[PDB]
């Protein structure tokens, strides 16, 4: 009976969904959607495992698709609303809200949301350069304040260690402090190369982490692992050290001060989590404001603004959150040529830098996440060929073992935030290069434990769904 058969495997999707393995749930949706495709809750429980996997794109034509079918299917709604919130398409998730609010004008759950929401809409509408409505000398310390304070407004080691401590204790940084860090940090990333460029000589070694996304406890495990940074032990961050962690600001702080410390030796690329549309929904700017004000939030968006986009070591390894293009011939000069301070465009090179993944398949597909591409094997073989370059190391999927190798070596994924959000159970890595050795190694590691606060308890409702 194929309709019962249908039914059964989306009992078993609702199962793996629970357990938090959302890539069964996916797939055996995806065979009752195969069985009986003129189901609305099929597509809104996978609608649902897409939003929670970060694939927007795919939640949103599921989301569509389940309205088609039911127009009374509040899910729908909010799933499709949700979608459209993390693809910065502020307006279209307002209308879901309005046609919710509407049939019924009693949910508490429904205005909430709606009220969010066009508080978004509202700002962006609203939307010189925060710093200079700040007057950072003017505010004073009280003397009754005893954490960690800059050398004569300079980081040091001691200052960083310090830090570390105070953050460890779940405690926070004067505000003064934070603003020196700020804004120094913008002054270092705004004289950088679009494309950072890094010489590894025959001796030396450089440490590749990826997403981290507020991780703050996990971060300092990578530290106490692999050492403290230094100008003998150099890092690239490649992307998403905030949202969804629920310390996200200690994980950035720690990271600034850092690079202020080693300035040619600790590395920062932009991920897609550094970014406005996403900090929005998914905690950051929740977090920066119960710590802080709007306006501090206000300046670490600006900053992030100046974050570079790619590196690349010994003209071999190219390094990016995302992966490569929605088109043929970009070349690496084209990289060095983005201008890059601004939100990322909707598509184009910046966009793909810190949004594609690639694909088993050859060719180019439109992105599961609603933004960018999906790249095949000979896209990157390809891009690697045409820029005489070896292959490719990029961040932004979470992994079970905390990394893969893909397109047949060409393409490494490296992820380093273990036991992601507190529900997926993966190990984390990072990678290991040497000059004289430009192969991937990779070291794992687990999560070590935290304080009692939850992922996304600093974010608004709008991506909190089932
Ligand atoms: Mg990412
Ligand atoms: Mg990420």
């Amino acid at each position: 009976g194929t309709l019962k058969r249908a039914e059964e495997l989306k009992t078993q999707a609702n199962d793996y969904f629970k357990a938090k393995d959302y890539e069964n749930a996916i797939k055996f949706y995806s065979q009752a959607i195969e069985l009986n495709p003129s189901n609305a809750i099929y597509y809104g429980n996978r609608s649902l495992a897409y939003l929670r996997t970060e694939c927007y794109g795919y939640a949103l034509g599921d989301a569509t698709r389940a309205i088609e079918l039911d127009k009374k299917y509040i899910k729908g709604y909010y799933r499709r609303a949700a979608s459209n919130m993390a693809l910065g398409k502020f307006r279209a998730a307002l209308r879901d809200y309005e046609t919710v609010v509407k049939v019924k004008p009693n949910d508490k759950d429904a205005k909430m949301k709606y009220q969010e929401c066009s508080k978004i809409v509202k700002q962006k509408a609203f939307e010189r350069s925060v710093v200079d409505s700040l007057d950072i000398e003017s505010m004073t310390i009280e003397d009754e304040y005893s954490g960690p304070k800059l050398e004569d407004g300079k980081v040091t080691i001691t200052f960083m260690k310090d830090l570390m401590q105070w953050y460890k204790d779940q405690k926070k940084l004067h505000r003064k402090c934070a603003y020196q860090i700020l804004v120094q940090v913008k002054e270092v990333l705004c004289k950088l190369s679009t494309l950072v460029e890094t010489t590894l000589k025959e001796t030396e070694k450089i440490t590749v982490c990826g997403d981290t996304h507020g991780q703050f406890y996990d971060l300092l495990n990578i530290f106490e692992l692999n050492g403290l940074p230094s100008e003998t032990n150099p890092y690239i961050f490649n992307g998403d050290f905030v949202d969804r962690g629920s310390f996200s600001v200690e994980v950035i702080l720690t990271l600034f001060g850092f690079k202020l410390l080693y300035p040619d030796h600790f590395h920062l690329l932009r991920g897609n989590h550094e970014t406005d549309n996403m900090n929005q929904i998914y905690g950051f700017e929740g977090e920066v404001k119960a710590k802080y004000t709007a306006q501090m939030y206000e300046l670490f968006s600006e900053v992030f603004e100046w974050l570079p986009l790619a590196q690349c070591i010994n003209g071999k390894v190219l390094i990016m959150h995302g992966g490569l293009f929605s088109e043929d011939g970009v070349t690496l000069d084209d990289i060095r040529k983005i201008e890059r301070n601004r939100q990322p465009p909707d598509s184009g090179p910046m966009c793909d830098l810190l949004w594609s993944d690639p694909q088993p398949q050859n060719g180019r597909s439109v992105s599961k996440r609603g933004v960018s591409c999906q790249f095949g094997p000979d896209v990157t073989k390809a891009f690697l060929e045409e820029n005489q370059l070896d292959y490719i190391i990029r961040s932004h999927e979470v992994k079970a073992e905390g990394y893969e190798v893909a397109h047949g070596g060409r393409c490494v994924t490296v992820f380093s935030a273990p036991n992601y959000c507190d529900q997926m159970g993966n190990k984390a890595s990072y990678i290991h290069l040497q000059g004289s050795d430009l192969r991937p190694q990779f070291h794992q590691f687990t999560a070590v434990p935290h304080p009692n606060v939850k992922p996304m308890a600093y974010a608004n409702t709008l991506l909190q769904l089932g």
